[PDB]
């Protein structure tokens, strides 16, 4: 029996905490995690190899989610470094691809701390360069609620990197009068839908409605528009009749290690 003692509990759990933080750490110095890949399909008659980049930690024989840990990640201030690592490997990933005869662009994720990390801009600026890969390859996606929140960081964000022919654009993107008024402060490459708006697009008028508001808007002002999580047919063809760029899912194809889409 192990005797209850307080001090020595809460020990133990910030012993699992730091256990964690001490392996995101060895992670980011010892190539622990990985990229996976989701292929994101062009509906609207211009193929392009796109993929979007997951991540993965490779732990000890398990190819863990950053669901298992985000969290930790988050309170410990490692989401910035995570943020960077994704940004180069997946530049990487795009001059290896290239090399190899592939324009494949890459969908990258950046949290707001991105926004104003000089390292951020630093490896994208050098990692483009030293790989001799087109900014336009990487497209870079944050989340529309963080850029409310981080504006003004934001906007030197997108600017910043716009300069390398990068694409920046929102995802979680939503179909409130907030949303069309950032686009008059914003003014993304891409916007990816909210699920909010589009889980249910097959068999709810209101959802389609919401997405026409975007895709109205966003066609004129030259910003693409992107669906996730498609899981059927039906779904897939209303995006298509929507007007909305792309769209990706495990129906178009799950996330996994090969760039073995066939985009024509
Ligand atoms: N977004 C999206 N996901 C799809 C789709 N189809 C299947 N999935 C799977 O569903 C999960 C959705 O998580 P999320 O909301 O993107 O939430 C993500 C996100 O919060 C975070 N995450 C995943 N990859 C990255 C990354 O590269 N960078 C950062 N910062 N966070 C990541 O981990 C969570 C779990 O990711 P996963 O284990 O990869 O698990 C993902 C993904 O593998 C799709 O069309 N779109």
């Amino acid at each position: 029996v192990s005797i209850y003692d307080p001090a020595a509990a809460d020990r133990a759990e910030e012993e699992r905490i730091e256990r964690w933080v001490e392996q995101l750490r060895e992670a980011l110095v010892g190539d622990g995690f990985l990229l996976h890949y989701q292929p994101v399909l062009n509906l609207q008659g211009e193929p392009l190899e796109l993929y979007q980049a997951f991540l993965r930690l490779e732990r000890n024989g398990e190819m863990m989610s950053p669901n298992a840990f985000m969290a930790i990640a988050e309170e410990h201030d490692l989401v910035t470094e995570i943020d960077r690592w994704v940004v180069a490997r997946a530049i990487r990933q795009l001059g290896e691809r290239q090399r190899a005869g592939h324009k494949t662009h890459l969908l990258v994720r950046i949290g707001p701390n991105s926004f104003s990390d000089p390292q951020m801009i630093d490896t994208i600026r050098e990692q483009l360069a030293v790989y001799g890969v087109p900014g336009e390859r990487l497209w870079l996606q944050t989340p529309e609620s963080k850029v409310f929140t981080h504006l003004r960081n934001a906007q030197q964000f997108l600017a910043a990197v716009s300069a390398m022919d990068c694409k920046v654009g929102l995802e979680q993107f939503g179909s409130g009068l907030d949303s069309f008024q950032l686009l008059a402060h914003f003014h993304p490459a891409f916007l990816k839908l909210d699920r909010g708006i589009t889980g249910d697009i097959a068999s709810a008028r209101d959802s389609q409605e919401k997405i026409r508001e975007i895709t109205s808007r966003a066609q004129p002002a030259g910003i693409l528009t992107m669906a996730e999580f498609v899981a059927d047919a039906q779904s897939m063809s209303s995006f298509f009749s929507a007007g909305v760029d792309y769209v990706q899912g495990d129906f178009v194809a799950p996330t996994g290690p090969l760039m073995n889409y066939e985009f024509g």
